[PDB]
């Protein structure tokens, strides 16, 4: 029943050098429209898959909101940690 719109999104943290390859994945999110959990999960999975491809197989992603209850918006920050390559 969450009817806030997603106002913005960003990726931060430890991106294993792949910041430029991750950033375009955010273009899948529907900004200024109703928030959709599954759109955020899809981005989180894509991030981890891109990072997997360079050897960061234990990468984590945690999506953190910033709510504006006045405007009925939230910003999402995807906090990435690439982890160790292999060992």
């Amino acid at each position: 029943m969450l009817q806030y719109d997603l106002r913005s999104a960003r990726i931060i943290g430890n991106l294993g050098g792949m910041s430029a390859e991750l950033e375009p994945l955010l273009s899948a999110l529907h900004l200024n429209d109703t928030f959709r959990r599954s759109d955020i999960a899809d981005v989180e999975n894509a991030i981890k898959a891109k990072l997997g491809e360079r050897g960061y197989g234990s990468a984590t992603v945690n999506s953190v909101p910033d709510f504006d209850d006045a405007n009925k918006t939230l910003a999402i920050t995807l906090v990435v940690d690439a982890g160790r390559r292999l060992g």
